[PDB]
């Protein structure tokens, strides 16, 4: 009969070794079961399952009760997926880069450093008290929580490479932006000029240049009769704003911004390095930290701090 | 949910599947990254993959009786594609993407070592990824070792799947074995056996002699009699070693966890060298965790 060698545990520490019989799910081995934050409870065993730490979760257990009010989300495989990447995470290195937290390069995590780098910049908070703990202790250097989290709230696996921008869409969603307000003036002359409202994530990102000084003076975004019109911002209260592009070549003038993200490589396979100014540039590789004057790279997400703005016009 | 295939691997199919019926039922054997993907049924996060949709003649080329190895093989080959390889200091690296941090430190090796392969596909890939198309190379060794883009895997168990359709019919190890109360014995190694070696990196303690249990327990000495190589791997779990100039050809280090970790390739030519995927720099002196050490030899002949 096909067996094969596989680890289960229950508190990430202590690990069970176990036969599981193949063509058997391995729901039907020991209940719900996790690997890398991946529901993996109705996939039967594959070869290159060998070796590898299985995260157990009952469904009895209270873990999964009381997972909403700390967690804030009421996916049932939020825990699993949480505590399976979690064992993976404890494997890193979170070396302390120019004063900020950073992470060793494994597992394809090239986006959550950039992600980790840029929460330590911006005013930031979190309306669920597991990611205030876990982003607490995430600048203080034991940031495997708070990097198990985020894969979680991104529904990722640990290895896979994910956005910048669509992984901090999903985080933002659990952040205090309340009062962030946006008020943009489209002006379709064919169709007048119309005020749209944006609020929360919406009022701090946008998509389509790196300039917040070109989103004020006007961009081109179809209207919705179904042509080309011209909007800009006339009205910003966030504690920040975060531009986004595809990336394409970039000037980099130090105290115009606050810190940005630069992506090399093809579509989905690619590595990110975080740039951040404060005495000078700092290009922050992970591990490797080079600092530089002007930087001019291929820059996808530019982060620009703010307080208040009002148009000029 | 969304899902893409390829036909060719080089033009994408959009492609609706459904939740309850494997990918075999779809498009028939169906790989993804090098796994075999084709009794699994698609799962939440498999949206925007590109799968890999096969069915011969596999043998006279590849040296293999699995069926699953061309599957395998197309499907890295699809995400190998999108790697650079950089030529680093005169060597053919790759850039870090989905942990090929080790995969790099194997092409790196091979390099240096005269090596050569008895698969005519081995050779054909081998010779264009020293003149810098590698995208093909990375992609035999994933199915060779059975392994999936993007997981981390060992550069001496790779390296063992690999060397097995090396050259290796006139590779000699002859090793003695003392034991002071059971008398002494002599085995012989041949092939992948008699280049590599587990427990330590200095070749002089093999030549000089290592300590080994015996079958009885105890603990027993044995060193190195004849070596009838081009080459042979020394290897170790990581530790604190130091790496003295002209005195080897090249190591690996590893700095991690075990099963998560990072490989850099050190090669020794005028200076030491340090090569990360695309960094490059030098050095007089290294003091550094190493896992696996080469050293360059023809023959050899014990003293005792
Ligand atoms: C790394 C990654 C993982 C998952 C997904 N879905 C996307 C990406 C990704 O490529 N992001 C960069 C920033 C990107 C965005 C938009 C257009 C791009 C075109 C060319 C190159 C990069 C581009
Ligand atoms: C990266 C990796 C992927 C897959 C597998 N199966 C193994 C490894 C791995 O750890 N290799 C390194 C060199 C290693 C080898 C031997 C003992 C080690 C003990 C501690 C740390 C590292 C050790
Ligand atoms: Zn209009
Ligand atoms: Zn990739
Ligand atoms: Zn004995
Ligand atoms: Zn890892």
């Amino acid at each position: 009969v096909k067996t094969i060698k596989v680890f289960t545990t229950v508190d990430n520490t202590n690990l069970h070794t176990q036969l599981v019989d193949m063509s058997m799910t391995y729901g039907q081995h020991f209940g719900p079961t996790y690997l890398d934050g991946a529901d993996v409870t109705k996939v039967k065993p594959h070869v290159n399952h060998e070796g590898k730490t299985f995260f157990v979760l009952p469904s009895d257990d209270t873990l999964r009760s009381e997972a909403f009010e700390y967690y804030h989300t009421l996916d049932e495989s939020f825990l699993g997926r949480y505590m399976s990447a979690l064992n993976h995470t404890k494997k890193w290195k979170f070396p302390q880069v120019g004063g900020l937290t950073s992470i060793k390069w494994a597992d394809n995590n090239c986006y959550l450093s950039s992600v980790l780098l840029a929460l330590q910049q911006i005013e930031v908070k979190f309306n669920a008290p597991a990611l205030q703990e876990a982003y607490y202790r995430a600048r203080a250097g034991d940031a495997a929580n708070f990097c198990a989290l985020i894969l979680a709230y991104s529904n990722k696996t640990v290895g896979e490479l994910g956005d910048v921008r669509e992984t901090m869409t999903h985080l933002l969603q659990h952040a205090n932006l309340e009062s962030a307000k946006r008020v943009l003036n489209l002006v379709c002359k064919h169709c007048g000029q119309k005020t749209t409202t944006l609020m929360g994530v919406e009022a701090v990102m946008y998509m389509g240049t790196l300039s917040y000084d070109e989103l004020k003076a006007g961009v081109s975004i179809p209207c919705v009769c179904g042509r080309d019109a011209t909007q800009y911002l006339v009205q910003q209260e966030s504690s920040f704003v975060m531009m986004s592009a595809p990336p394409a070549e970039y000037k980099l003038q130090q105290g115009t911004f606050l810190c940005a993200n630069e992506y090399t490589g093809n579509y989905q396979c690619g590595h990110y390095t975080h740039i951040t100014a404060k005495e000078t540039l700092y290009r922050i590789d992970g591990a490797h930290l080079t600092k530089m004057s002007e930087y001019k790279g291929p820059v996808t997400d530019v982060f620009y701090k703010e307080t208040s703005y009002t148009t000029t016009i």
